[PDB]
RNA sequence: AACGCCCCGCCGGCGGAUGCCUCGGCCCGGGCGGCGACGAAGAGCGCGGCGGAGCGCGAGACGCGGUGCGGACCCGCCCGCCCCGAGAAGCACCGGCCCUCGAACGCAGCGCGCCCCGGCGCCGCCGCCUCGGUGCCCUGC
């Protein structure tokens, strides 16, 4: 002993593991690239 | 004087009483007694062909689908439907979609992390896995 602290030891840590899905069915959102541009603008300068 | 001011007989203003009317209030009785981590109540921001407030709805947004009933309209301009079913307005139930905050849950409030595969909040109960103790013992050494 080297060292004249006390440490909490290690011990295995396991992985999550659910017995049934939390998001069952795969949704979309807003990011879909045709709604994700609106329109363009119309202007002389532009 | 005459004007001005103040008092009768007609006509005009200004104002809003009165009378009549009201899809509103107030009282009494009866029923009901049902919200939420499967994300509530509440807030914000969006959504209409031409769209400000309110209602409604949520990037599937002024609504989508199913099953029954109904049977000609749809407040403006348009578009649509029209028929022994071919289906406008309406009604009931059922299935889904459901942005950001919020008990509000990776941290923080509009920025930024960890992770290796996708996911990452707290407290409790039960069960399991991996461990500590000059606690009570035991064995071997
Ligand atoms: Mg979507
Ligand atoms: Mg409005
Ligand atoms: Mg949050
Ligand atoms: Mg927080």
């Amino acid at each position: 002993r080297t060292n004249v602290h006390f440490f909490r030891p290690k011990t295995l840590v396991h992985k999550k593991a659910p017995l049934y899905p939390r998001n069952p069915i795969k949704k979309g959102s807003w990011d879909d690239p045709c709604d994700l541009l609106r329109y363009p603008i119309k202007t002389d300068e532009n």
